[PDB]
């Protein structure tokens, strides 16, 4: 009765309820590494996260985000490919139920455990609701985990999953810096798409770090521990909520380095 990640209502399904799953600007893709064109010209990415502030984490079914107060430009991205101010509103991951696999994005076909998306919109259009109705409303920043080490900053995320295990819970999630979640290096490639989960607006600016992060095989395991359910309703762990790639058709992979 809803869109899911299940044999009968994930990814192949979608595109009954919303036509655009077929449009010309679809993510995520595969990025070639020999095909991503060398764009001297891209501007270094500028991630200002000084003033952030979290207020709540929740599991709506599909995912968990940490939202963040978008009322001023207290956490913001510019640089880049980007013209103008974006807020950071939320930010979730994506995640499979092996290791071997987990991210939307690939490179070159590679897969990773897991991938970190940083949700802004475009200052210029006053609110959220309006974004979504422009070609560049919205800008994603993707970051690539794998298993390895543990990372510190994604400690106080892990801790907090147990009390919103199933859908619709959420908890107070203050004093969270997401500076902690960045890779060494701001190296990215850069292409025009779309959300990846319903409505599937194409009204986002990708920008795919090129350094992933590693977490430890036990902070992914906590991940694997959630569930897609509501409280009462038959346990369905949430893991392999990801869309495979989806076709580049007219669209040029750009990169900031060589
Ligand atoms: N100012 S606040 O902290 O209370 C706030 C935080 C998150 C959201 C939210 O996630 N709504 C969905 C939503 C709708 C459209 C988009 F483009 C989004 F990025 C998005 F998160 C809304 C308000
Ligand atoms: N995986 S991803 O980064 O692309 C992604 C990011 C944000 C959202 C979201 O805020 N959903 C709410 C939502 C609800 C109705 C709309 F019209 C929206 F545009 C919208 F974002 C969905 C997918
Ligand atoms: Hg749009
Ligand atoms: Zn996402």
């Amino acid at each position: 009765h809803h869109w899911g990640y299940g044999k009968h209502n994930g990814p192949e399904h979608w595109h009954k309820d919303f036509p655009i799953a077929k449009g010309e600007r679809q993510s995520p893709v595969d990025i070639d590494t020999h095909t991503a064109k060398y764009d001297p010209s891209l501007k270094p990415l500028s991630v200002s996260y000084d003033q952030a502030t979290s207020l709540r984490i929740l599991n709506n079914g599909h995912a968990f985000n940490v939202e963040f107060d978008d009322s001023q430009d207290k956490a913001v991205l510019k640089g880049g490919p980007l013209d103008g101010t974006y807020r950071l509103i939320q930010f979730h991951f994506h995640w499979g139920s092996l290791d071997g696999q987990g991210s939307e994005h690939t490179v070159d076909k590679k897969k990773y455990a897991a991938e970190l998306h940083l949700v802004h919109w475009n200052t210029k259009y006053g609110d959220v609701g309006k974004a979504v109705q422009q070609p560049d409303g919205l800008a994603v920043l993707g970051i690539f985990l794998k298993v390895g080490s543990a990372k510190p900053g994604l400690q106080k995320v892990v801790d907090v999953l147990d009390s919103i295990k199933t859908k619709g819970k959420s908890a107070d999630f203050t004093n969270f810096d997401p500076r902690g979640l960045l890779p060494e290096s701001l190296d990215y490639w850069t292409y025009p798409g779309s959300l990846t989960t319903p409505p599937l607006l194409e009204c986002v600016t990708w920008i795919v770090l090129k350094e992933p992060i590693s977490v430890s095989s036990e902070q992914v395991l906590k991940f694997r521990k959630l569930n897609f359910n509501g409280e009462g309703e038959p346990e369905e762990l949430m893991v392999d909520n990801w869309r495979p790639a989806q076709p580049l058709k007219n669209r040029q992979i750009k990169a900031s380095f060589k």
